[PDB]
């Protein structure tokens, strides 16, 4: 017997906690390690033969799909418990981590204060700093995409799509990964580009100074990215599969997501970082959107139609 | 309840778990941030306005030499046998953490499998491979001086200058920080350096994958840093003191310290990085030199004098 994790989360960051649980445990583990999209079909096309007990996601919206398509199992209230912030009202699975969409910048360029409230204003920012050709992005990666689809929830499709273009003319770069992005900002390639909060955090534990911006609260360049695991249906062994999810929101665990990974953490009592914000101070920062359920399948059509794909 | 601790460790690192200390306890900690060597000197001469509880201390030398000058409370069994390893021979501090000196280098310019097998060949690899001017080093960092004095102890000074001398032929440039000199790395200004490992890990982290090479086990250049704490003889708070002690040991702190920090914990319980060695290996890479006992001072002189330093 071994308990059997289907992940959407990276290898680097899922198999060092899977070696300290087999150890503390002695629960023999095995890992799939795909996207959340691959993940998400193979749980179907497996049917009831899947050997899978668990559903780690990158996305809280990969949740909302397996949730949706009847793979999950509903938790108890002791799981649920847990977090402090985004349960789902499906109850069906179990937010872990969160992060943020952030901009990043290069503080010897630009002065924290005449930076937009706002993500839609960031073109026109963009231009009053002379930066064509000079802004970067990753129209590739799954966060990105997930903060558009939470602007099409805000704002609706031609708002977006608005956006979308007016990027498109500020001639951005493209980068294939954050780091790349982050280092074309040191480099002074770009001044500027959205990301994920815990990418900014490891260039500045690591010793370079990047400006780490919030929009205002509630805006769409701040959108929470939450991380969670869902029981599948499909499970022979829900009592070690329960104890890893009990793990995963243990103040261990959390401890290593906020210092391993970077990510905020979804309970309390553990300690943070000074590159961080205070929890309550983060989860004030993301429009408070059904998660679940973000428009991902617009988003993409967008993005293709716009030219950003 | 209340605590007073005088920390040789930085307020970046040591703030954000005495939070999460206050916060589980309700025990109120005050702490004095400064130098080892600047509170190792109130300790046995300046004196306080204020009794301290705890030395928590950046390194096994400025711990040993409170413990030479009877400053520390003699501690035992209970406490002691948590550690893995590195237990002084005083029995009067418990270790934390440690921390391995390494060799940082590019591996896009530089073949791994070239790399000496000892830090007394490093100059001689160098000139042959046409490397003057492409070496770089710390001299006023405490962990480089902490190396040359495990030098001096494994050695003797006659073979240390040699060996700095050597090194100064190759006209190697001096950084202020070991950030500066991992960006020199990264950048091409040079290609290799002296280091301690989680300032690697931390560069590897956000996406720069510079290189870790450690030297032949014992080797000089692979010095284990032991941080660690002691309580004092003017402890008032010995309940408080003596619970933190205990912390600093727990699976949370441990794990604080390899993800918040980078450094090796010297328990079992803890998930590490996949940019650190297993426990075991990393344990095999220092001298076994009594770490208390250092000849920081003679490294000081030796640096001062050869004009490293």
């Amino acid at each position: 017997p071994t308990l059997t994790i289907y992940s959407g989360r990276g290898q680097s960051l899922v198999e060092p906690l899977v070696k300290q649980f087999e150890a503390e445990t002695g629960i023999r583990v095995q890992v799939r390690y795909s996207t959340d999209a691959q993940i998400l079909a193979a749980l179907q096309e497996e049917g009831s033969r899947s050997p899978a007990d668990l559903f780690w996601a990158n996305t809280a919206g990969a949740l909302g799909q397996a949730s949706a398509k009847g793979l999950l199992r509903p938790l108890g209230e002791t799981l649920l418990e847990k977090p402090i912030a985004f349960v789902p009202a499906s109850r069906t699975w179990v937010p872990v981590t969160v992060r943020l969409r952030v901009l990043a910048y290069n503080p010897d360029r630009i002065k924290a204060e005449e930076l937009p409230e706002s993500l839609l204003d960031l073109p026109r920012f963009a231009r009053e700093k002379g930066l064509v050709g000079r802004v970067g992005w990753t129209p590739t990666y799954s966060s990105f995409q997930d903060m558009v689809a939470g602007m099409i929830a805000l704002y609706g499709e031609e708002k977006t799509r608005e956006w979308l273009l007016a990027m498109k003319a500020l001639a951005p770069k493209a980068y294939p990964s954050n780091p790349a992005m982050l280092d074309a900002i040191r480099a002074g390639e770009v001044d500027l580009g959205s990301t994920n909060h815990y990418y900014v955090v490891r260039f500045r534990r690591a010793g370079y100074r990047l400006g780490m911006h919030h929009f205002r609260d509630g805006d769409a360049g701040n959108l929470a990215l939450v991380t969670g695991a869902g029981l599948l249906k499909t499970s022979k062994n829900l009592a070690a599969a329960t104890r890893f999810l009990t793990y995963l929101l243990s103040p261990q665990a959390q401890q290593y997501f906020v210092g391993n990974i970077g990510e905020y953490p979804l309970v309390k009592g553990v300690a943070l970082d000074p590159n961080l914000l205070p929890l309550e101070e983060a989860l004030a920062k993301s429009p408070k959107l059904d998660l679940e359920k973000l428009p991902l399948d617009r988003a993409l059509r967008l993005l293709r139609e716009t030219g950003v794909l």
